[PDB]
């Protein structure tokens, strides 16, 4: 039964037009912040990474923006055999490095880097008069435009180097998107977002947000997938429904605090794993949406039970490790998803 | 019947290993010429566009030398949708090619002369191999070298423009139902080249790079020719069409009719057949004989009707009566039809 699923997708599609006006407010504020950030020597080569402007299917008043900063000849040192967290050290000596001010030894400080970023942003939001902009407290930088629109702003270092060795056996798209696409994609840059690891406040985590967008917007085995009536698939619709399932349950149990650790990234990672399992476009037929979404729900639940959700790019990194998410939280999310699946998804009818 | 076709392809595949040694000699000479060419102010940003990787000629290599030109303005010559005059848009800073300006227009002749002059000067200086420069024949194959008395290298100069493709290409590259519209959008965002081809002041459009991309990523499916269940015969049909023309051109070299026909005509016609048959199922390995017969058949229709449109410039007809006379197309038709009727005797060896 896909009827109620297709009904949800149409209701979600009705929020599309309002996202245009809201994006206009965000484009204004972000263009301003990038003009003022480019004035500082450190953040001179700062730019917009070119994806979002949504990241929450039930949130037109929520936008995510990424600010790329190209870093020239960098050396990475993997922190404590975590295949995702690294220390950013510099390789060349000439000429003087613009980020020298944030070096806490030979290692670039994430904390000192993000503090200056937060400081310049706090300073420039008071000077912008077009709209009312407030900066939200530490929980990278979240703004609130005209008391409605929230903007999550991330700083990401860009490296045009070859991807770290931890990614060598990841991105298993060879039997789905082809090995020739995998070769082309790995030649693209990689990003590092400042994220500390279990209290190491000097580490950076790998980011492949750009590759995830490429793979989602060119998602079929066939190059003409979703370009004609005979080749329409339900891949994107399954992801939208999985994302919405978690958002609705997270909203339902916001006062409980269990589901706070789960994100749309867990849903998206699990979705790419199901795409690797079902490489044929015939396995994603529009008529089979109900059955396709049930495999996605089912795979996601297996990851929760087995406490195993590997990062799509870093196979050895487990997003569902007991050290990251406690078993009782995964058991609560399992309980809730199973109830929903057993009662024809009541949480879809805004519950 | 594909047996004799598959046999020819295996014999052509046996020339592959010798092409490695020969390419080594060419990589040496070309890397030298590019190092010396980069010394001149005009040809500073010169680079190789990478063709050094005729199906019956391992002692014959073609190389393209790209040169990026910044803010160029094109003026279409006499409603030819392929020939253009190269002008420059901005004023600051001074243009490195100012020496070749024959008015506000960049001279092809003055540009190619300096190119031929630096190349003639550097072939005498380079050691460890005997290199001779062959005399003028055509404007498109611009400078021809002869390494160690065996290897011929055709060196072409091409201007690179990162601008949007001219309006004459707007309705070309009909790969939307085969390679997808999203690929067509990605491909058109790439640069375009202009090779000096004459009116001895014009430049012709070149999309050699797009032809290579389309040939090396040729299926509807992204995994086409990456597994036993997805092996196609597209490349093999092109290799056989190219070899059919080369063998007939050799046979009638003393007659002079087929001199105007090139592998580009065969390749253009092949891309038109790919547009007609967008499905990988239409190019099954088992159906090679039937696939090659459609290619032969389409090519013959173009010869009879005197109509072979450029794959990128629809309004440009490569088989125009003004380019190739009717009696020459009729001779090539006669010969191809005889070959097809007698199980291709020109193939066997
Ligand atoms: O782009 C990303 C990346 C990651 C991430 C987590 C663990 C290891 C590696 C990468 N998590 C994320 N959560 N939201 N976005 N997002
Ligand atoms: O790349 C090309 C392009 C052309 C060509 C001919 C007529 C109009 C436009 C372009 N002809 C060619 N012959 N060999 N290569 N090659
Ligand atoms: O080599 C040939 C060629 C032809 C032939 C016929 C019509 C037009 C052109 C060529 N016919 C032939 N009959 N025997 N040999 N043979
Ligand atoms: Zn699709
Ligand atoms: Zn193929």
């Amino acid at each position: 039964g896909a009827s109620k699923l297709r009904a949800v997708l149409e209701k979600l599609k009705l929020s599309r037009d309002d996202i245009s006006t809201a994006a206009g407010m965000v484009k204004g504020v972000v263009d301003h912040l990038l003009l003022r950030l480019k004035c500082d020597s450190a953040f001179r080569g700062v730019g917009l990474l070119n994806t979002g402007s949504h990241v929450k299917i039930s949130a037109p008043n929520e936008f995510d923006v990424m600010f790329k900063l190209e870093v020239p000849r960098i050396q990475l040192e993997e922190y404590s055999n975590t295949r995702a967290y690294y220390f950013v050290k510099f390789k060349r000596n000439p000429k003087e490095n613009p980020l020298s001010q944030f070096l806490e030894g030979e290692i670039l400080s994430a904390s000192k880097m993000l503090s200056k970023f937060r400081k310049i942003i706090k300073e420039e939001i008071n000077d912008i008069k077009d709209t009312d902009v407030i900066m939200k407290r530490k929980r990278a930088v979240t703004l609130l435009i005209s008391e409605k629109i929230s903007v999550d702003i991330t700083l990401a270092l860009e490296s045009k180097s070859s991807w770290p060795a931890s990614t060598q056996e990841g991105l298993r798209i060879q039997n789905w998107l082809s090995a020739k696409v995998r070769k082309q994609l790995r030649l693209k840059p990689f990003y590092l977002v400042p994220k500390h690891a279990k209290f190491q406040e000097e580490t950076w985590r790998l980011s492949f947000s750009h590759i995830e967008k490429e793979i989602l917007n060119n998602h079929g085995k066939s190059k003409t997938c979703c370009e004609n009536k005979e080749e329409k698939c339900c891949r994107k619709d399954c992801l939208k429904l999985m994302k919405y399932l978690l958002e609705q349950l997270k909203e339902r149990f916001k006062d409980k605090k269990h589901l706070d650790k789960f994100s749309s990234y867990h849903v998206k990672t699990a979705f790419f794993h199901v795409c690797t399992q079902n490489p044929q476009d015939s396995q994603w037929d529009r008529k089979d949406l109900g059955l396709c979404f049930d495999n996605c729900v089912t795979y996601f639940l297996q990851c929760l039970r087995t406490e195993k959700l590997e990062n799509y790019f870093i196979p050895e990194f487990n997003l569902f490790s007991s050290n990251l998410i406690d078993k009782r939280s995964k058991e609560f999310l399992t309980k809730q998803i199973e109830y929903e699946r057993n009662n024809e998804f009541p949480v879809f009818d805004e519950f």
